[PDB]
C-alpha cells in the first residue's frame, strides 16, 4: 500500500475548522452509521479522541441519478483555510476550450481519493461527528486517513495520478478536453452525441482500470449557453404606466450596458397624467427603443472576468417555475446571466427549485471560469438549512448569503 | 478506583508550556488540612509526590467554611487552563424530557468520584502541579501532581465522557434494545425489560463499570420517580417542568420580571397559553436589578391568564417512535403564536410559543412559516423527524401568497384546522392601474444637515398638498408622502413613487410595523378598494416624480 504522503499545511496562522455540526434526521443519522463504519473496516477513516478540537460538518445525500445514500461532508470552511495548498501550489487548471464544447460529461471520480493516503499530520483538520438523537449517544466522532472527497487538496494531491490514468485516453483523443475539479472530471468534446457517448464509455474503463467504477453526466452541452437580452416588449399602443416601466427597465441596463439611452422615451413622463392614459410613440423614442434593443443581446462590453476576484451569483423567484441569475464579479456587471424553469414533479416546491438552480449556476461556472460563485439566495437562512439536502446532490456545496431580492430587480430580468 | 481505560494524550496549546505560578503562603490551619487532604488522595493513586524538578506549580487553597468544619482542596487551574489546548465540545445539546422514549423500565445511576476514576496522560501529569508550603514558606513545600482527571481542570469534562462512551461501548453492541442517555457523570438507563430482566440487565451493565474503575448505586441507592432533574420532574409516564411559582408582590423589581419572564418561558414548555410579550415589553431599561417598575393593565392582564394557565398541573407525554407527530400551532395575538406537539390527539408530548420577528414589517402568514420553521427545527433536534401541520390557515390564502411572494417559502406537510382565529391577508395590490382612478404622482425629501424635509402630493385631476415635517428621515418621507395620497385619494388611486424603500415594504402586504407611520399607512391600504402602486426612477423625466 505504501505511497508517501503529501506533506499538507495550512495557511500560516490560520487555524483547523471548528464547524459545528447540523441536527440531522434518524434516517441519515443511520445511513451514516452505516456509511462509516463500513469505511472504517475498509480503513478509509478512524475514530478519534475528545483530543480532537475541529469539525466539519457532514450530512446525507441521495446519489445524483443513483438513489441510495451518500456521504456528503462540507469542507467548505477547511477548504479556505487550505486554500494556499490547492489553489496555489497544486492548482488545477482551467481549459478556455470546455465552455465551447457541444457537449460535456461529467464524472465522479472522487473514490479515486480513497486509495491515495493523507499526509499523517493534516488528517486532525479532518474529523466529523455523526449526532444521535436528543443526544443520549455521543456523536460518533472520527477522521480521515486517505484523501476526503470534498476536499479540494485532493483532486491537487491526485493531479499526477490522473494525469497517468488519462495519458493513454488523451493521447489517442487529443481535442478532447477534460477538466478536473474536485471529485468530478468535465469530458468535453465536439464529436456528434453517439460518438461523444461512445468516448466517455471508453474513457471510462480507463478509469475503471484504477478503481474508478459507476455500474453519463449530466450530459451538457456549453455551446448552446445562449444569453437572456434584457428583453423589452414589443410596441404599440404604450400607456403612461408601460412607459413608465420601459424607462424603468431602460435606466437599469444602462447601469450595466454602454449605448443606452431614454431621455427620448422619458420625455413623455413629465406630467401628471393618469397612467392608464395611452401616449403616442414620438418617433425619435422609436429610434432610441430600438438602438437599445439592439444592444441588449450583446456582451455588456468592458466586462471581464478577473481571476483574483470571487464570483456572485443572485438568483430571482419568477413565479410559474422560472427563477432567473446573474453571475458578475463586481456588481452591475454582469458576466453571465440565465435562467432556470421547472421541471414538474415536486409541481409545488420551491426550495426543490431552488436547489436546483443553485446546481445549474454553479455547474456553468464550473465550466466557464473554473470556479463556483457566491451565492445571493431569495429565501430565509433556516428554512434553506433545514430543507437544502432533502432535494441536494452535487459532490461539492458552494457558499451563500441569504437575501431579500429587490421588487424591481426581480423585475427588469423578468422573461 | 482508577479507570484501566486508556489515557487520552493531552497537550498544551501550542506556543506554550506548563504554568510556573507561585504559591502566596499558607495559614498554619489550611496548610495542615491541605496536608491531610493530599496524603488520602495520595494513598488512593490520585496524586504523587515529585522531584524538585518539575519546574510547573499550580497554586492550591482551602476553604471551609461555614456549615461544614470539614474542608476541602482548591485549585486554581486558572493559568494551566489558559494553556491547555481546546477539546471537543462533545455534547452539542441536551436531552429534552419530551424525546426520552417511553420506556418500560428506568434506572438511574450516577458515577462516584468520577474524575478521580480516569487516568490521566502520563506525559501530561506534570504540569497539574501544585505545592503545600511550610509554614513561613521557610522551608520548601510538599510537592504533587495528579495522575487522574483534576477537578476544574479544561479537559476534565471532555475526557471523562471519552473514558466512558469507550467503557459503555460494547455494553451497548451487545444489548442494543438498551438506551444508555450518557449526561454528565450520570447514566440514565431505560429499556422496555421489566423488572425481571432489568433489574438484571442494569447489574450487569454496572459490573462492566466496576471491571473498568466505576463505581455506581445498588437498588438500594439507586434513586427513585420522579427524578426532579435539570429543572423538570420526571415520572416513568409522564413529564412536567418543575413547580412553578409566581410571586405575590405588590411592586415589581426589573430584575424579579426578568425572572417572571424566565420561569415563565420555563413553563412555557408544557404549559400551552403562556404569554410573555407584554411583561417582556416592561424589560426595557434603565437597568437596575432593585429597580421597581410599574406593571401596565395589559401586564396585570397576561400574569394573570398566566396566573390561571398554571392554576393546577399540566404534564407531558413520552415518545412512540412509531407513531408520526403532529404539531399545530395557533394565534394568540399580534406576533403571539403557540404550538402543541402530540402524537395522540392531546395528549401532548410538548407545548411552546413563538413571538415575532421583533414583527418590524410582516404579516401574519411570514409569521406562520417562521413558527412552523421553529417548529420544524425543534423536531429535527428533538426527534430526528419533522411533524404534520395543522394550521389556521386556508390551502388558497397560502398558495396565493407563496405563488406570489419573491421569497421562496416551504412548509412541508399541512393541513388547514378551522381554529380562529384563522391567518389571513388584509388587503391586495392592484396587478394593472386602476382606469378611471385618481393618480397621486407622490414626493419626499429631507435636508441632512436641518432634518427638514418636506412631503406632498400632485395630481392628474389637478390637485395637491405639500405637507412640512420636522427632524426626519429621506426614509421617513417618502413614506409620509403616500400616507399623504392615501389619505386624500379615496376608494380607488394610483400613487406613483421614486421609493425603492415603500414600494418594497408596501409590496409584502405588511400587516403589523414598528413604525407608525408605517402603521397609518396599513390603516389606510385595507380601506380603500383598488390600490396600484407603482415605481419611477426619481431625476428622471416623470412628471410628479
Ligand atoms: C432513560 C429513559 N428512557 N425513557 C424514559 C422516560 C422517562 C425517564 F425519566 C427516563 O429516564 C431518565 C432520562 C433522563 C434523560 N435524559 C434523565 C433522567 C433523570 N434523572 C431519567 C427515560
Amino acid at each position: 500500500s505504501p505511497i508517501e504522503t503529501v506533506p499538507v499545511k495550512l495557511k500560516p496562522g490560520m487555524d483547523g475548522p471548528k464547524v459545528k455540526q447540523w441536527p440531522l434526521t434518524e434516517e441519515k443519522i443511520k445511513a451514516l452509521v452505516e456509511i462509516c463504519t463500513e469505511m472504517e473496516k475498509e480503513g478509509k477513516i478512524s475514530k478519534i479522541g475528545p483530543e480532537n478540537p475541529y469539525n466539519t460538518p457532514v450530512f446525507a445525500i441521495k446519489k445524483k441519478d443513483s438513489t441510495k445514500w451518500r456521504k456528503l461532508v462540507d469542507f467548505r470552511e477547511l477548504n479556505k483555510r487550505t486554500q494556499d495548498f490547492w489553489e496555489v501550489q497544486l492548482g488545477i487548471p482551467h481549459p478556455a476550450g470546455l465552455k465551447k464544447k457541444k457537449s460535456v460529461t461529467v464524472l465522479d471520480v472522487g473514490d479515486a481519493y480513497f486509495s491515495v493516503p493523507l499526509d499523517e499530520d493534516f488528517r486532525k483538520y479532518t474529523a466529523f461527528t455523526i449526532p444521535s438523537i436528543n443526544n443520549e449517544t455521543p456523536g460518533i466522532r472520527y477522521q480521515y486517513n486517505v484523501l476526503p472527497q470534498g476536499w479540494k487538496g485532493s483532486p491537487a494531491i491526485f493531479q499526477s495520478s490522473m494525469t497517468k490514468i488519462l495519458e493513454p485516453f488523451r493521447k489517442q483523443n487529443p481535442d478532447i478536453v477534460i477538466y478536473q475539479y474536485m471529485d468530478d472530471l468535465y469530458v468535453g468534446s465536439d464529436l456528434e452525441i453517439g460518438q461523444h457517448r461512445t468516448k466517455i464509455e471508453e474513457l471510462r474503463q480507463h478509469l475503471l482500470r484504477w478503481g474508478l467504477t459507476t455500474p453519463m453526466g449530466y450530459e451538457l452541452h456549453p455551446d448552446k449557453w445562449t444569453v437572456q437580452p434584457i428583453v423589452l416588449p414589443e410596441k404599440d399602443s404604450w400607456t403612461v404606466n408601460d412607459i413608465q416601466k420601459l424607462v424603468g427597465k431602460l435606466n437599469w441596463a444602462s447601469q450595466i450596458y454602454p449605448g443606452i439611452k431614454v431621455r427620448q422615451l422619458c420625455k413623455l413622463l413629465r406630467g401628471t397624467k393618469a397612467l392608464t392614459e395611452v401616449i403616442p410613440l414620438t418617433e425619435e423614442a422609436e429610434l432610441e427603443l430600438a438602438e437599445n434593443r439592439e444592444i441588449l443581446k450583446e456582451p455588456v462590453h468592458g466586462v471581464y472576468y478577473d481571476p483574483s476576484k470571487d464570483l456572485i451569483a443572485e438568483i430571482q423567484k419568477q413565479g410559474q417555475g422560472q427563477w432567473t441569475y446573474q453571475i458578475y464579479q463586481e456588481p452591475f456587471k454582469n458576466l453571465k446571466t440565465g435562467k432556470y424553469a421547472r421541471m414538474r414533479g415536486a409541481h409545488t416546491n420551491d426550495v426543490k427549485q431552488l436547489t436546483e438552480a443553485v446546481q445549474k449556476i454553479t455547474t456553468e461556472s464550473i465550466v466557464i471560469w473554473g470556479k463556483t460563485p457566491k451565492f445571493k439566495l431569495p429565501i430565509q437562512k433556516e428554512t434553506w438549512e433545514t430543507w437544502w439536502t432533502e432535494y441536494w446532490q452535487a459532490t461539492w456545496i458552494p457558499e451563500w448569503e441569504f437575501v431579500n431580492t429587490p421588487p424591481l430587480v426581480k423585475l427588469w430580468y423578468q422573461l
